[PDB]
């Protein structure tokens, strides 16, 4: 029993640092993913001018 | 220590699940991101070409 006891606690100790390491990549892609949503509505508004100024021409 | 590998384990398992849900939350923000550079990069195409499309007419 101690000795599956030990094991259990290194088990859990891995997946603690597994978890950390998890959330540090999620934060990351979270930012870069907002960025390029700003990117693509600018991109949108570029387009819309662009059409319109078509349909002037 | 029975109870000592008991507490062990239900730590383990709190974490492991963590992880889990961790990991599927960054590959669902990471598809997201693919996505919305394959969109950016076909409308800095399409803006090329409308501009085109301007000066032409």
């Amino acid at each position: 029993i101690e000795s599956d006891l030990e094991r259990a606690e290194e088990r859990a100790e891995l997946s603690e640092g597994k978890c950390a390491e998890l959330e540090e990549e999620l934060k990351t892609v979270t930012n870069n993913l907002k960025s390029l949503e700003a990117q693509a509505e600018k991109y949108s508004q570029k387009e819309d001018k662009y059409e319109e100024e078509i349909k002037v021409l």
